[PDB]
């Protein structure tokens, strides 16, 4: 495929280019981030977003943007400001929203 799926796949590709290490590529595990699942109630990541596009679960660009923001907000909640994940989350949140509008 639908027009929305095509546009969201385009946005997702452009967003993932901003995360060359793939920190946001897959769900965060508790092994990597102790206690993550007990702190972050609604996890999100680019891989889950891709699966949601393919399953045609996004019906508006607004919904896709909300998942993107949720992913970045989670990183700015779990991690301290002086960490690579917090800094990257903040950077891509702002650049991603601009790129998408
Ligand atoms: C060297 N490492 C640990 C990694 O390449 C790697 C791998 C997988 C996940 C993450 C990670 C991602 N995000 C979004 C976090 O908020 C976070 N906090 C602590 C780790 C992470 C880091």
């Amino acid at each position: 495929s639908t027009p929305i799926q095509q546009l969201l796949e385009h946005f997702l590709r452009q967003l993932q280019r901003k995360d060359p290490h793939g920190f946001f590529a897959f769900p965060v595990t508790d092994a990597i981030a102790p206690g993550y699942s007990m702190i972050i109630k609604h996890p999100m990541d680019f891989g889950t977003m891709k699966d949601k596009i393919v399953a045609n679960e996004y019906k508006s660009v607004t919904e896709f943007k909300a998942d993107f923001k949720l992913m970045c907000d989670n990183a700015m909640t779990y991690n301290r400001p002086d960490t690579v994940y917090y800094k990257l989350a903040k950077k891509i949140l702002h650049a991603g929203f601009k790129m998408m509008s």
